[PDB]
């Protein structure tokens, strides 16, 4: 039972929609598909324990349903804005029979960032994989209304919180665990409205890899996943011009965007066992607008 | 039950040893590990119908062996030098309650390769999955000695026979059908003792895209799959020197070679329906010593 | 005295035209401008001594007539059908006050391309420049289309003659000597309609990495040159699609396509002893569609 | 005549140094070669007016000495504390006939970066080259030890203040102006010992190419230098580590480091007109350690 992949999720033009960041995904037309309905798992992950950052919607929302369908248990941070969307996903991972774990508050915040690794530990018993997905994205089409302010706030969102939740991590997890950060097409293709947002990307693809090479002595693995167009509340919320929603991700060879369920699979394997020689690997999924 | 990646497979120095190519692996020492004892499947490729060039052993035999394992029919293909190692992979097929057909024949003989493909769908009712492992690789440390024969039997075999098998393929593939080609992080890192092979490794990706662009609209999906360095007999039949053999694999940030074992997830993920969205995509599974 | 890049050259739309292959660039409309009003050279490659493939028109004339101006002997192959376009880079390297040399021949003829060597460092009393720029490109939007012939005869050109004539020079090559290599965006952004071709343009950008660290320690450096969409005989004798003509080169970010002219000044750069530390490097000539 | 590049500079070990940052290059032991007694000019700049950060030493001094070789007057930014290398690029400037601009102060403060571009076109009578060389680099193995202080300033002075400087500059510069910023191998290649510099170094990549679509059509390009291993006082203020600097750019295939000398050249051909259809381009100089 094979299914033609460019027709599989929605292919029609997408309402003009506005929301303010960082957006609630269960507002929007239509809600992102995370999943919900199709992911299912077959034990990759049993009894693994799960932090993911911007685990309330899209493609981190993915990751955790995967997550706890595949057998871990997942705490999940976002901001306070996102708790109508966090409580389905912890409606979603308890429904596996998995312990959910909500610890909202702002990564920006680097006291709150460090901390956050030490609760999620100390409320699931364990970690061993750590999933970052939270970013910031806000398309400005002039240099001269960027703001110094967005752009130091879109660095600390992105490459800074990286930074601390990893710092915080590595002494902690154990030889098997495995991280994966969240990178773009952007990092390779960079578009003149994302000046900040594409060279933070670029940030959390080189730094995954040189995280990957310092710690592979102590079991741990480090690898990126790179996007290309989803439909999710950060495309909505501020991460592309209104004008571009209707045929957002046609572009690509695939002539849709995708859905956050398409990069749970990716997510799965990289956090499995089964992926004992991968570290400082990009892997995109992109609808053929690839990587390199 | 978490293991350390680093250990979890051979991590002692190779003995020097060399067959003629393309060697038989059971006269290896080690045996490459391609999964027969390891790999698990979930039925993510029922009733799917595959081909596998280089399905006799190393990678090719892993992605055969865990492609049975998931479900689907298998057809192999390789050279008769090979025959025991196909009859082991055979056996292996069956004991997953699959199809097994044996294709043996040289891919360089242009009939030879677009004839594989009808052979292939006839014995297996159909063909909707194919991974394109087969190559050739003889290191020659300076250029004087690369002899024109040599040149170009690696285009054929690496390129020529990847065009040959793809054209006849695409007009018979269903929609959702998956093709995986075979790259390698000499495409992004040549070696000086492999200026035909590596040059080889950098077609076959770029073909892969251009083809991926062209086929989109069909529903068929095309990705590659770049590994590092693996121990398998391509590398003991003349692909290393043999004063590299020792130590191969030890200079990754993992401190070991992988084994062809570890290859076949990444083969499953992108065969599987899953991969939806991802097209285009090279997916490295090289010990740390990342493509890009 | 600042010009504004976008304007310097053609920025209009081409009418369609359609020459047999390779083209003479004499009966373009426009005709390419390869930088013979324009390019003034400071004695930076003052008594080398260069061979040229392609130097008969478009990114190869523009380099040779730069090279020349830069106070180079230049030789020059080509195809005997371009005569015509031959003979007027003669007349420029005469006009330069150095030595030209024309040696007409088919490079995919493996004696011919051999012989081409010691020919051109017979005529010029040496040789230490090699611009390979010679390149075969048909476009063909559908893979039914595309044949073993022009398959084979794509990587004849392209690749085997690139392996034939550096093997060739190199023993015969001085400490110091220069070879210049000719990629494309299309070895990073393959399209669809030139599945051959931009798979050549990836095997010569890694066959020269891996040639350029084999001889470095014999002084030679080699390097590579991917242009992006330039106006040439290439492109209007089957480069192209016809439709693809009319607005060639407008969807770079400078919004036109560059002409041969602007390739020059990287060809001397890397011929040039001032490139002292740069070997295996390609450079980007692409209106901001830029490489990997 | 023709020059071994292999040997054309020092190819031994260096004697363990240290210098608190930025350092003084005037007593290193050697002294950087920028080019002091080779670069000669053509006038490829002639009447151009330049701003160069890190212009005192290193990269940033080869660059502001050939520009003021190739007729350029040139504005040098630097850390007051290296008044004494920046005099005497003063006088090199100077001796040039050229005129020259000493403007110290400290990039991370956003006060002063904003002002710099304002100050240098004043005192130079307009502005159309920027070099933007200064860079932060401290080498820590274990993250463990690696300080938010130091993550955040290396960000603030390679990252931050590149947008400080361009954000004020493109308002003013002129159709036909040139940005040059300055990447390095570590963006494709990250080192476990610069987890936060190594970064900085993909982002600057990343936003440079940004930069130079989203400015194209003002006429300004943009275009990346990427430098391996040259011999800085970088390297000695704590740039390496005292184990790396023995044999530090003994790996490269050209088995020695660049000197600063050796970057000049790209540096010109980039500031350069004759680089008209290059934007969003990187170039690397690295002894063979090549880019992507
Ligand atoms: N949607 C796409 O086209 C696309 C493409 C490439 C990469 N990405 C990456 O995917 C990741 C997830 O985004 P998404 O597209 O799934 O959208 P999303 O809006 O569903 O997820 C982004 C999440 O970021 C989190 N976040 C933002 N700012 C935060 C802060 N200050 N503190 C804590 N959490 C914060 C929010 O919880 C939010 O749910 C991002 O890193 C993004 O860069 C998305
Ligand atoms: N082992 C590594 O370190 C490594 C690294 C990167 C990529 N690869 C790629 O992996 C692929 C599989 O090789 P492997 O390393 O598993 O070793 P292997 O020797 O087990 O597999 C190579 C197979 O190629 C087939 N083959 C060779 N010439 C043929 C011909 N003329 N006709 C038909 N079949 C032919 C043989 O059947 C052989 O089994 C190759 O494409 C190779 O480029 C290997
Ligand atoms: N024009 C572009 O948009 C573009 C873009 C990227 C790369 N390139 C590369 O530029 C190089 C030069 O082509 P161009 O665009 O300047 O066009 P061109 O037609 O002016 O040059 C190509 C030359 O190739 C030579 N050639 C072709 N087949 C040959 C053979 N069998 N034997 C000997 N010589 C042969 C011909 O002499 C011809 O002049 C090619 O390698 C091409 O791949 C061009
Ligand atoms: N030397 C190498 O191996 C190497 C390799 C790749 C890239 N690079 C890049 O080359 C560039 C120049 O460094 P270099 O190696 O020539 O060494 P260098 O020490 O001679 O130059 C660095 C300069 O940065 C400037 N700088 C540092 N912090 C500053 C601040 N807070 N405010 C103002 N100026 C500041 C100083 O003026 C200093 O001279 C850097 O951007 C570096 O990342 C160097
Ligand atoms: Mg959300
Ligand atoms: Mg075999
Ligand atoms: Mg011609
Ligand atoms: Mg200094």
């Amino acid at each position: 039972h094979l299914y033609d992949p460019t027709t599989q999720y929605y292919t029609g033009e997408y309402p003009k929609q506005k929301q303010p960041a960082p957006g609630v995904q269960a507002k929007m037309t239509p809600v992102p598909d995370c999943g919900e309905k199709s992911y299912v798992g077959s034990g990759r992950l049993k009894d693994r324990k799960a932090l993911v950052t911007g685990g309330d919607s899209g493609i981190g929302r993915a990751a955790a349903i995967a997550y706890a369908r595949e057998g871990a248990d997942v705490a999940i941070n976002y901001l306070p804005a996102e708790e109508e969307d966090a409580q389905q996903v912890k409606a979603l991972i308890e429904e596996c029979g998995r312990k959910a774990v909500l610890l909202p508050g702002d990564l920006s915040d680097e006291s709150f960032a460090r901390s956050l690794v030490h609760k999620a530990r100390e409320a699931l018993g364990g970690l061993d994989i750590l999933a970052l997905v939270a970013g910031k994205q806000t398309a400005i089409p002039e240099i001269k209304d960027l703001t110094s302010e967005q752009f130091q706030q879109t660095f600390a969102v992105n490459v800074f919180a990286l930074f601390w939740i990893t710092q915080e991590a590595i002494p902690l997890l154990p030889k098997g665990a495995s991280i994966i950060t969240t990178s773009s097409i952007q990092a390779y293709q960079p578009s003149p409205h994302l000046l900040d947002y594409a060279a933070t990307k670029a940030a959390i693809l080189n730094y995954s890899r040189g995280l990957a090479k310092q710690v592979a002595e102590k079991g741990i693995r480090v690898n990126i996943v790179a996007p290309g167009p989803i439909w999710t509340a950060l495309q909505i919320s501020g991460g592309q011009t209104q004008d571009k929603i209707p045929q957002f991700g046609q572009q690509t060879p695939m002539k849709r965007a995708g859905q956050p369920a398409e990069l749970a699979p990716v997510y799965v394997y990289l956090a499995s066992q089964e992926s004992s020689y991968v570290t400082a690997e990009v892997h995109g999924v992109c609808g053929g607008e690839h990587l390199g």
